[PDB]
């Protein structure tokens, strides 16, 4: 399975996790992204095994990210389905903050309260490099 | 048996099933459909042992396809009819989506609620290349 | 270079006129279509340009079709543009009749209305290599 | 010299111009981006004089990536500066549209009203393979 | 093992903090901060493990740097349950005053009130080479 | 004479003047700063005289560098009359940005208006290395 | 422990308790200042026990040194705690005048008004050798 | 003779005045005062011929140190007649600094207005080292 597994807001970060894509493939990383990896079947599936089998876990943060989440009490929501699969399976979530003003933890589902209690990385257009750089520091 | 067997809407999807229909054929693929071989006036027991002998089932999401079949709790319906047999022989649904906006589970009829879960290409029509291609790669 | 070019309108016309090309140039022809040909630069150059250049003019008709092109006394509409840049040089009109109601000359353009006298073809939906032969004939 | 010169907004096209960057430069090209080209000294002097040495202009587009360059009659927006010094010297122009609606041509100022005259190259998602190689097929 | 840990708002004393630290390193000092050390997974479980371990504990004091911590009784406020863990573990507190105004001791929370009871160090632009000796030598 | 000259305000640069002092040092600079490079005399005479022989020059833009230098037509403040020796005999200004608004030019008058025509660096306290690196390039 | 204490008002006997001191030294006498010997730890417990192991006690009166020490019921005021742990060890408290004027002691806590009753020395600055010799003559 | 001249007010400079002299003295500068030098006889002729005589001329700024100066036209304050002998001869001036709000020069006197373009030294209770080394540096 690809190392790194990329959840992101189809209508909100997409250009940030095609990037995201692109320089870690440089930098010897297998990476999955939907819009590429997935293929015929029942998306459901290959979404939810995917996320397991994959060491790292990178939730691109995009303003106003998590906003069907909220009072998705039954878990409908592809963005809340993904991150409860990362925090019971126990891996390395590396939220990118981009543009994201963070809620109070009340706001948010109970089972996808962990993901607020990670350790971030904040993307800088004026330095790229020494961003990329350091994702690369956490990433296992 | 034939390679693909296309389900389109009569008043809808028939000139992009036509228009899918001959490119499929191009590559290979031995494609079924009605316009060419529907006749001997007792039809029901060859269309409904069309779709059963091919293996790859396509369902062309024209915008509201799916508009005549609420509370179809007969069944009557032609194009709700097809997909059962599809949804009862496990084949290998490929839906194509044309503009269509896809309802809530619980609007449709509980019985044919399998085919939302299918992961589905959209039709480009800048780079219809490409989309050929995609096409191929999810059908058997 | 290119000796057909074909014109349709993209919210109505645009499965219908990929269909017809696939046909055309399958057979050996050369076909100009916008979304394949179109190459970097002004575009307005190119297609009155394209248009002349071609031996053979196709229109493609579909409800909606000259909905925008009524009133467009100014000439800006694109398909009102290019049908007379073809008129005018006597090109080879071969128009393709669509499920739409047909409109009264008054309302549309006075210069535009030559057109109406063209041996048309009737696209059939169950005799589609039937039309084939008709248009290719009508070509060289 | 520089081969290529991107020109964008800081708050809407930031991600689709280095995604953009990145792909040119596997391919050989010599991308100019102010974030990284961009040193020492007053910058008003190496942007247009780097904006005529480069033989190919690109311009992302992005959900109303113009309006600063409206009514903007002074010159003082700087992606009005770059055009104008692109339309001017005659280099070879690739618009991108990304969520972009395009204007009536008169809003925009005169200077600049000719871009909108040029072949934008849709970004796709599902289909980046098919955008990039599409834009190096016009950069020349 | 950090020798030494920097605790410091960081509206408003981060420049403080950052200066300190460069001159604490050149003397052979090992200091923790945040934006140096701190890496992936939970943060929490990190500092608070680090700050135990920590030798001395600077506390950098800034224009209503604990602002913040009044009312905080649920030791959820981070600058509030920083110095908690100090005092509870007793470790060397050496406030440092740059701007600093001194309340009534009621209003802050009563786990943290002994932190207003300690010897601090008065910051000076005039005379910075006498108040980083002064430092060093609060430092065991 | 040294290599830099630093220009800050005394109310909120003291911090980002000291931090970027012992950072340049560090790298083979000779830098000259009010509080450590000031002996006793008429500080006017100096002061000029320094800035006229470092060729390169540092100002430290932080939230109201220049408000003090608004409607300083008598050219009375001693951030402005550094900025008019400094442009005056065409050295290299490189402006360091830390939380600064920056003003529409007409505010500030009108013999220091080029410095907001200079390139810049902004300070980031998360990648700081990666700052300093680039100002290092901008450094003669 | 110190041969001498010097107690004063920070706002006022910092002067003059600065040179008490740099006259006391020259004299053999070893002096306690808090600006100079407290350092590391808690503060309260090291000048209330200084106050206990020095053999002399100086009280330097000067304009407004008692008015804090008015109506403190609880003893916080540092000026009013030092007084009294200098009375219970039995400690020689020899107070310096400097246009201070005594008040009626009903007013101030009955466990202060010892201090007037003691032997006051006045500061001359005409004959400031007069008054530093008396001082001596009363250290025993 | 004398080489450094202390000129402050009696009512304000007389402490500070006095602790900076006997640290000057420890240290090898021959230093005039008032109440240590000014025989008996007629006294305008005794410091201000001295003044002359010393190299270096201090200055006590305590609160109000050049209050009674201001509109001095008459030459009759005793601190005004000290500063222009010591401007007028060309002296080394080196003011120190204590609780001073320092004036705007059109309120003083034409003829001692020099006096405020020297660079002073601020007087540190804390740090009273590093304030005594730093006019060693000063001095001549
Ligand atoms: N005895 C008779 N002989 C000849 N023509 C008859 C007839 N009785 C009725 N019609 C006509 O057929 C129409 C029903 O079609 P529609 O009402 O539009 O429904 P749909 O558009 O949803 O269906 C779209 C999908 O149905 C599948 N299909 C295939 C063959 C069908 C046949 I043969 C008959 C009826 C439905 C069929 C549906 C096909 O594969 C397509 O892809 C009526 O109106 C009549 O004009
Ligand atoms: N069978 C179908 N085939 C084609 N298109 C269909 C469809 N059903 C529905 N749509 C349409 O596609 C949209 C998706 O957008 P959304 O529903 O807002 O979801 P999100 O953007 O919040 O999540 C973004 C993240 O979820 C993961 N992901 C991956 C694949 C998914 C698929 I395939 C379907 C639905 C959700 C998916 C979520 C992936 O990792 C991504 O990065 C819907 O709205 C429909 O318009
Ligand atoms: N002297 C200074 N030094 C450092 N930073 C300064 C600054 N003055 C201002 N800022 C800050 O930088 C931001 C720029 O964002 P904007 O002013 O909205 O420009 P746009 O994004 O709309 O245009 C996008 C296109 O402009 C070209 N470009 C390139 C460089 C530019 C610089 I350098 C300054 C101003 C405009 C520039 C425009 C480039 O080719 C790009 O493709 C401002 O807002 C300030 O926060
Ligand atoms: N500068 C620009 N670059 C990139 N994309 C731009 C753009 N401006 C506008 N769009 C976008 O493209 C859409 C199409 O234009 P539409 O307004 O829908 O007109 P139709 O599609 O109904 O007519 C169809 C008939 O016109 C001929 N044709 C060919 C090429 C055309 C181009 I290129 C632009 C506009 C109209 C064109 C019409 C074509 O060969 C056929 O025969 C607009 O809506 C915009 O979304
Ligand atoms: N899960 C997340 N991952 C990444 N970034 C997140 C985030 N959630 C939130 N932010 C963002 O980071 C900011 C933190 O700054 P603040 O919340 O204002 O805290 P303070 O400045 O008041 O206290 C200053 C003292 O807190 C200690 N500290 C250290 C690390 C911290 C982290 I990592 C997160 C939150 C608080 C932290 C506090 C540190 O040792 C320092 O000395 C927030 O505001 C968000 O913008
Ligand atoms: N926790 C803290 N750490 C660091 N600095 C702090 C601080 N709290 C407060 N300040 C600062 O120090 C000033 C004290 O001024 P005040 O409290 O008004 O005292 P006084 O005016 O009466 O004159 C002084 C008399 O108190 C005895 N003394 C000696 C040492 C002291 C210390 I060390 C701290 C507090 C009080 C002290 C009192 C001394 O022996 C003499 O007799 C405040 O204003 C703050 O700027
Ligand atoms: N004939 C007389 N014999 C004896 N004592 C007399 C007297 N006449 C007047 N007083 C007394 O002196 C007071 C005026 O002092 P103040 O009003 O405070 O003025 P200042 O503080 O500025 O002076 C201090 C600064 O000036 C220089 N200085 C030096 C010597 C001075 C003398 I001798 C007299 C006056 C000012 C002098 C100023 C000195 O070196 C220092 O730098 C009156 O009230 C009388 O008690
Ligand atoms: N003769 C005197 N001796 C001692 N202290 C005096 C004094 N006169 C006045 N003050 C006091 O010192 C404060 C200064 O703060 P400010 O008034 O805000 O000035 P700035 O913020 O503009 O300075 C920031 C930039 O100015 C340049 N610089 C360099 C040296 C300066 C000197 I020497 C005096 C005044 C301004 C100076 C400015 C330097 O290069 C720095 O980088 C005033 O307010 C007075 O309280």
């Amino acid at each position: 399975t690809p190392d790194v597994f990329i959840s992101y807001r189809r209508n909100s970060g997409s250009q940030l996790a095609s990037l995201l894509k692109v320089h870690l493939q440089l930098h010897g990383f297998s990476v999955f992204i939907d819009v590429e990896k997935l293929e015929a079947g029942k998306f459901e599936d290959k979404l939810i095994q995917s996320v397991m089998g994959a060491r790292n876990f990178v939730l691109v943060l995009s303003p106003g990210a998590l906003d069907k989440c909220m009072q998705d009490h039954d878990c409908k929501d592809w963005v809340h389905k993904e991150i409860v699969t990362a925090l019971s399976c126990g891996k390395n979530i590396v939220p990118i903050i981009d543009g994201f003003e963070w809620p109070e933890p009340q706001v948010l589902p109970e089972d996808m309260q962990a993901v607020l209690t990670f350790n971030g990385i904040k993307w800088s257009h004026e330095y790229q490099e020494a961003t990329i750089e350091k994702i690369i520091r956490f990433l296992q």
